[PDB]
């Protein structure tokens, strides 16, 4: 399925100023703007000035006038824009409101991701900038996955992007403390991490595309693969073997980051994930050798043992490993029994 944006038309574009080492606002006017103009498309700018400001904006906003949501930021952002659309009575209806994504400065996965899609090369900084905002001015819409979320104390949740444990999300984490590096804070965050290895207690499982494949069971949204996280997974998912992960990452794009290209066997067919696992006993050294692989996504060929890729549609963690996080589209939050299962084809991107 594939849809179109009206020409002229009207966007709302939600962005953070204080974000792109503060110059969103700035690449907006010089980098988007005369882009936007001459594709005839007529914009709002909203500024955000915190965390959940977007989320709540969106969840209160007049949807029927626009015909598109611009968000112009990290990952964070649009995580926020998706939430408040399903946390919405008119959800079912809210959620078909096209969405866009453009990177401001300091990185985003899914604008990388979009742009590798598209067919365009690997590119950071501004020129991820302009190739997705043109994109914007093709004004082609595909649809896209998302993971529905549930954790133990009735937390719901919904990722656009992915979710993480264990290293990467302390890794997400550390990197708080270094934005004014941009990007390459995700790059220092790893070699600390790394420099001071650990692994994770806790149980995976999940239940792969080939058991029952992609079509959305009759049981919202109904998570019906899903049995509440009180009772034992059902026999027909895998269960894991390993007690300790050094981490464990679901993914629903192929990159990372504008430079880590994480998933290259392939665009996530409608309603399956990437699931990616590292069990524990793997090096330091060889850690680092996946690592920087990953810029060209050549991670896979290294066939390390400890590495185990699964495409899965659905999957339950059970972190026991005292206080910790979790990282969902890079937001942190505290890590505890979670669930997902993956909708397909359930939001429109530009792209
Ligand atoms: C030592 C190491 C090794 C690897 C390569 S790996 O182990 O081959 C691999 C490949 C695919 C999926 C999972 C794991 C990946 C890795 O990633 C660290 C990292 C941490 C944060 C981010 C940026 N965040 C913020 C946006 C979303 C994303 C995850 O939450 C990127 C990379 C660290």
């Amino acid at each position: 399925p594939r849809g179109v944006l009206p020409r002229p038309c009207r966007v709302l574009v939600l962005l953070n100023p204080r974000g792109g080492k503060g110059k969103a606002l700035q690449l907006f006017r010089s980098h988007v703007q005369p882009l936007l103009a001459e594709a005839e498309i007529s914009f709002t700018l909203m500024l955000t000035e915190r965390r959940n400001h977007a989320r709540e904006l969106v969840r209160s906003e007049e949807l029927g006038r626009w015909d598109a949501l611009v968000v112009m930021s990290g990952d964070g952002l649009m995580h926020e824009v998706v939430n408040g659309l399903m946390e919405r009575p008119d959800w079912e209806t809210a959620i078909q409101k096209p969405l866009c994504s453009l990177p401001a400065g300091s990185g985003n996965a899914l604008a990388a991701s979009l742009n590798h899609y598209a067919g365009y090369e690997q590119v950071t900084n501004e020129d991820l900038l302009t190739n997705c905002t043109l994109l914007l001015c093709r004004r082609l819409l595909s649809p896209m996955n998302l993971l529905s979320l549930h954790t133990a104390s009735g937390l719901r949740l919904f990722s656009v992007l992915s979710l993480a444990w264990g290293f990467i999300a302390d890794v997400d984490l550390e990197s708080e403390k270094y934005r004014r590096l941009g990007e390459m804070r995700f790059t220092l965050g790893t070699f600390l991490r790394l420099a001071a290895l650990r692994t994770y207690r806790g149980r995976l499982a999940y239940l792969p595309v080939g058991r029952v494949g992609s079509k959305t069971p009759a049981s919202g949204p109904v998570d019906a693969h899903l049995v509440p996280l009180e009772e034992p997974v059902p026999s027909h998912w895998t269960v894991v073997p390993d007690e300790d992960f050094v981490l464990v990452l679901a993914l629903l794009h192929s990159h990372l980051g504008s430079e880590m290209f994480a998933a290259p066997m392939g665009r996530c067919a409608a309603g399956v994930m990437h699931l990616f696992y590292v069990r524990a006993g793997v090096s330091r050294a060889m850690l680092l050798r996946l690592f920087l692989a990953m810029e060209k996504g050549r991670h896979m060929e290294y066939e390390c043992p400890y590495l185990v890729y699964v495409p899965v549609v659905a999957f339950r963690l059970e972190p026991k490993d005292g206080k910790g996080v979790f990282a969902v589209d890079g937001e942190l939050m505290v890590s505890e029994a979670v669930q997902g299962q993956v909708h397909p084809n359930y939001f429109w991107m530009v792209s």
